[PDB]
């Protein structure tokens, strides 16, 4: 979903569906959370001075991602 451009009309729906994936470490699933923080890290990889993300990826899962043991 995230890593391509299409007629999906806004990126806030991608943001709201990806921000829900912070329950993987709360419920106790390490592998799904590892994949999720890998794709958040890849979203921050292909950006130097860019907004290929939306700015809520810099807000919640980046900051929780600096804590993930």
């Amino acid at each position: 979903w995230i890593f391509n451009t299409e007629i999906f009309p806004t990126v806030k729906e991608k943001a709201a569906i990806l921000t829900k994936m912070l329950a993987f470490e709360i419920r106790g699933e390490p592998s799904l959370s590892k994949l999720f923080y890998e794709i958040v890290l890849k979203l921050f990889d292909q950006e130097h001075f860019n907004n290929t993300e939306i700015t809520v990826r810099m807000e919640q899962p980046f900051l929780v991602g600096t804590r993930v043991e």
